[PDB]
């Protein structure tokens, strides 16, 4: 029979991509994906590719379980981590909307996710408790945007902030640094960490009274330090 | 001319580790850490291993930054990402502390976290916000570890635990789980996830009201969801 895998492809560089995942790519037969994931992957004998937008999803999904019962081993493509806003929870919500589908084999298959690769680069930002959130979610109210970015400024708690402008959201990203503004003594550090491990990789640290949201954008996850993060040479890290 | 490289292994599975992770290590002239960790490293001219035990300690990363002045090419070695928990922050400690080393040429390898790896084995639980936080830290007053539990309650985030049975403070993950029930509704998803990766990987899912702390040991990270975090069939995931 068939399978579907939801495979993480880490934040760019080859070199991150789990053995694990390498394996997977080999047995597939399919690849469905988000465009540029899919063409970090190097074509091959037999590999049906099936590129998208990353909007839909559930088809996608649907799609992907469809194709495990006619025999295919399909893997889904994610970048960083497939469980980190990305297509690992997709999956599982088509499966429960299709009880016909359950009892086909799903694999999640883990990846060095975009937040601990920019942590690496820049030294130890999240060595502390810290909080992960995705700032372009459509589907997600603002006011619940607001009571995790103020819990997680009260709890102090290191945070990563995930695709930080939506443009669907023209701002919000203006929006969120002015709640940290309130929440967070102005000498909070802040880190733009864009296309990090790539070879357009640039790191910026900056303190939170001189933060603009222009310094982020599409390729950018951005770290935010708790209380006590500070630096040390060119590094930064929590104590 | 030498370097520090903190390096994380993952959370055990060989095939877990990075290719840029294998290559430092092959390229090391000294590994400081915990040896079971490394005990099949290939043998080699030049090599050499420095046993410490499972914890986090200033003292070997100062030990590690003069052995790079020697022109040593030192891989100081974390299970999982080194970022998290882990040695990364203590070398930034060590060398704060040291201005001597300023200089010192240093690299930070990432790996995959235990959270990650457990979210992997049980589907999609911390697909949504989420944060990670550390049940065995004796370096924070219990008082601190109490206001990121409850912020975190409040703010709806999922959440997972690192070391949640404190062999110093073994009463400690019974508040954990009080402060739950406190902030939280009982039919919250909890899951004990231990060993995992490891051919003793097992996986338990049940509601906050039903979970007693020893359903945790050293071995395990727990992950609580978010009040939506819900159940098909073996898996878990947050809806949207
Ligand atoms: N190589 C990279 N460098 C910096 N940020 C990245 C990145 N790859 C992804 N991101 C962040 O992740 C967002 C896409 S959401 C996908 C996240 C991915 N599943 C992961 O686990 O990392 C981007 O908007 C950006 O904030
Ligand atoms: N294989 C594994 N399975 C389950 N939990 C693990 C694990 N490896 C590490 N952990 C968790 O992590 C704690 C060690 S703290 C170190 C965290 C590590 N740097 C990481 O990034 O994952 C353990 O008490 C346990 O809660």
């Amino acid at each position: 029979s068939g399978w579907v895998t939801v495979a993480g492809l880490g934040p760019g560089r080859e070199d991150l991509v789990t053995p694990e995942v390498t394996a997977a790519l080999a047995e597939a037969t399919d690849i469905v994906g988000y465009i540029p994931y899919v063409a970090r992957i190097a074509p091959r004998e037999g590999l049906t590719l099936h590129p998208t937008d990353n909007r839909v999803e559930l088809d996608r999904a649907t799609h992907a379980l469809e194709m495990a019962a006619e025999g295919r081993r399909v893997v889904v493509v994610s970048s960083g981590d497939p469980g980190v806003f990305a297509m690992a929870s997709a999956l599982f919500e088509a499966l429960e909307a299709h009880p016909e589908h359950a009892g086909t084999e799903i694999r999640i298959l883990p990846g060095i996710t975009a937040m601990l690769a920019a942590a690496a680069a820049a030294g130890a930002p999240l060595g502390h408790d810290f909080c992960a959130i995705n700032l372009s979610d459509n589907l997600k109210p603002f006011e619940i945007l607001e009571k995790r970015l103020r819990h997680a400024a009260r709890g102090d708690f290191a945070m990563a902030f995930y695709n930080p402008r939506s443009k669907s959201r023209p701002h919000q990203f203006t929006r969120v640094l002015e709640i940290l503004r309130e929440e967070c003594e102005p000498g909070r550090l802040i880190l733009f960490a864009r296309a990090v491990t790539t070879p357009e990789q640039a790191i910026s640290v900056v303190e939170l009274r001189d933060a603009t949201p222009e310094m982020a954008d599409m390729r950018t996850v951005v770290l935010v330090g708790n209380a006590a993060t500070r630096r040390v040479g060119p590094w930064v890290y929590t104590p």
